[PDB]
């Protein structure tokens, strides 16, 4: 039905009964397989306001396709029976010299962006440390290497050019269609179909890159307490008037927890900033450094960029949350982290591992709370606690994603109890989290029921709900 709808205005695409259609509906999460009624493939803005007719015609739920990299295989649904807007027709990267603006859309790699905006103007964006992750899908928030000096990906976002629910298509930004453009900072899967983005470039911060680990020696017996102390005190230094927004800093969650990441610059300058940082930390840890230019930093710090590289499917679950400046982290809420991670039981049948990334910053200091639909003001922390299998079609039992979910779960209960609001991250959102806690999490501040006007604004008929976390109408 939907199907001959779109036969009949002459748009591509698929249905059950294709060819092709098992892997042109296959997400990248093989725990969550959402079956469509239908992929759409615009070739142009005539044929993307004629697909959603037709689904409007029918009273089908619409969403749109990134670069298939949800955690959660939010691309295809989760719900069955949606149209599915892929638009690798729409493709496209352009750079504008006047503006430093780089417009895109369709689904467009995370590396194919930065290859791009590298050959054409020696140039850098903020980006995701996955190669394969739609630039469309990771603008719902991207933390990258340089967010702490840039801010986030959703930060960049200049316009969008954004299909509406009713066909007509219109351009969105701080002056124009502002409150679509709001919401789309945040909940662009709720509201439209999201056809071109514009992102801001930058020249690279530093010619030289200096990565680094720091550790345990290999003769410290490194008990929980050591581990904290390591993680506070990474704390206390990116608090103090020591830190630098050119230190990216990956926390690794683990019995012998290390520090990894990136300096934008070289020589004595990143050595009065690693030195500033030791002396915070427990005086068993040690420093390893390398350097190199600019764009090979690059390819160390998302893996697979210059060949454009695929990433495999995984059997998966992710588990996140912010820790916003207004309640750092406490040598108590800091050890209820590592109980309840890295010194947690060991999963019976998968592999649990994540980290906190060191955020903070100038930047985030000026993010108010209502930028955006995603209340993401000045955070401190990213913690991310994931649990994946060996292989795609390797399972996990439900029950094991359950004890995982509840010990993270118990990490952020205590870090409330310590006075904290924790906020959320769009691209690491939690796939079991009730409309409750995801506008807790993600849209807090009163961003909700705002949202919930800008939704009930531009899509009152729900086209654009094909998920339990899609934004409600009123
Ligand atoms: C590394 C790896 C290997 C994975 C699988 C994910 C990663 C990652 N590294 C990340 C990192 O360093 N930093 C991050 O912030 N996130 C990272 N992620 C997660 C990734 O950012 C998210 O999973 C993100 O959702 C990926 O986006 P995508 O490739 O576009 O995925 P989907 O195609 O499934 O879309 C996601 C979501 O957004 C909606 N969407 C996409 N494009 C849209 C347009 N044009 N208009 C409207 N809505 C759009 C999709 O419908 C879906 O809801
Ligand atoms: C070079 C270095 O850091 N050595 C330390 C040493 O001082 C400490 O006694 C031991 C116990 O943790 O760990 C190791
Ligand atoms: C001190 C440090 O971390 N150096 C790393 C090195 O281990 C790695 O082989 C190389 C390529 O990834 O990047 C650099
Ligand atoms: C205060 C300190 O240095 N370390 C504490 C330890 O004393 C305490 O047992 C534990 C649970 O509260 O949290 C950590
Ligand atoms: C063809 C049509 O109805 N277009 C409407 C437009 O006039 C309105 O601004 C927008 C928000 O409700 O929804 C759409
Ligand atoms: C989408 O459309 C298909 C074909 O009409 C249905 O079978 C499906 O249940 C969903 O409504």
């Amino acid at each position: 039905e939907i199907g001959a709808c779109l036969d009949k205005a002459g748009i591509q695409n698929s249905v059950p009964t294709t060819s092709t259609w098992k892997a042109d509906t296959e997400a990248w999460n093989s725990r969550v397989s959402p079956v469509p009624s239908a992929v759409a493939f615009p070739k142009n803005e005539e044929e993307v306001s004629a697909a959603l007719k037709c689904a409007a015609d029918g009273g089908v739920k619409v969403t749109t396709l990134g670069g298939n990299r949800s955690f959660s295989s939010m691309g295809f649904g989760r719900n069955d029976g949606a149209l599915i807007m892929n638009l690798k027709h729409l493709k496209h990267l352009e750079y504008d010299a006047s503006t430093g603006l780089l417009s895109y859309g369709g689904p467009v790699m995370i590396s194919e962006a930065a290859n791009y905006m590298w050959s054409k103007a020696k140039r850098t964006l903020p980006h995701g440390r996955c190669p394969d992750v739609g630039m469309t899908g990771v603008a719902a928030s991207g933390f990258g290497t340089l967010s702490r000096a840039s801010g986030t990906v959703l930060d960049n976002i200049e316009s969008v050019r954004v299909a509406l629910a009713n066909g007509s298509i219109v351009d969105a930004d701080a002056k124009q269609n502002s409150d679509l453009f709001w919401g789309v900072r945040g909940a662009a899967s709720s509201l439209g179909v999201v056809l071109d983005f514009k992102i801001k470039t930058f020249d690279p911060p530093s010619q030289r890159v200096t990565n680094y680990t720091i550790e345990f020696n290999s003769s410290a017996k490194p008990t929980q307490q050591d581990n904290v102390d390591a993680l506070v005190g990474t704390q206390t230094w990116a608090l103090s008037k020591d830190n630098s927004d050119l230190l990216s800093i990956r926390f690794g969650l683990n019995v012998k927890s290390k520090l990894q990441g990136f300096f934008y610059g070289s020589g004595a300058e990143a050595k009065t900033v690693f030195d500033s940082l030791m002396k915070n930390l427990p005086p068993s840890m040690v420093l390893k450094t390398n350097e190199y230019d600019f764009w090979a930093s690059e390819a160390i710090s998302t893996p697979g960029l210059v060949d454009q590289t695929l990433t495999p499917r995984r059997y998966f679950y992710i588990a996140s949350v912010t820790i916003p400046r207004s309640k750092p982290l406490t040598n108590a809420t800091a050890w209820e982290l590592f109980s309840n991670t890295a010194f947690a039981p060991k999963l019976v049948d998968a592999s649990a591992s994540g980290f906190v990334d060191i955020w903070g910053g100038k930047y985030a200091k000026g993010v108010k709370a209502d930028d955006s639909a995603w209340k993401h003001d000045n955070n401190l922390h990213l913690v991310r606690w994931d649990m994946r299998s060996s292989a795609f079609d390797v399972k996990f039992a439900d029950s094991t994603m359950t004890t995982m979910r509840n010990s993270f779960y118990k990490f952020v209960d205590a870090y409330k109890a310590s006075g904290g609001v924790p906020g959320g991250f769009t691209t690491y959102r939690d796939e079991k989290w009730t409309v409750e806690e995801m506008a807790e999490y993600l849209y807090g501040g009163g961003n909700f029921a705002k949202l919930q006007k800008i939704k009930t604004a531009y899509d009152p008929n729900e086209v654009f709900n094909t998920d339990p976390q899609a934004i409600p109408a009123l």
